[PDB]
């Protein structure tokens, strides 16, 4: 599950998502987090 911290970086995530790259990269690229749960943080609401 991918959380992000603002809405810019969910936006900016899934542009990079759009060639095919890796979540974890995307994440660290972003500040999006990837998580193993479904429920997203306060923090991480976006």
């Amino acid at each position: 599950t991918t959380c992000c911290p603002s809405i810019v970086a969910r936006s900016n995530f899934n542009v990079c998502r759009l060639p095919g790259t890796s979540e974890a990269i995307c994440a660290t690229y972003t500040g999006c987090i990837i998580i193993p749960g479904a429920t997203c943080p306060g923090d991480y609401a976006n």
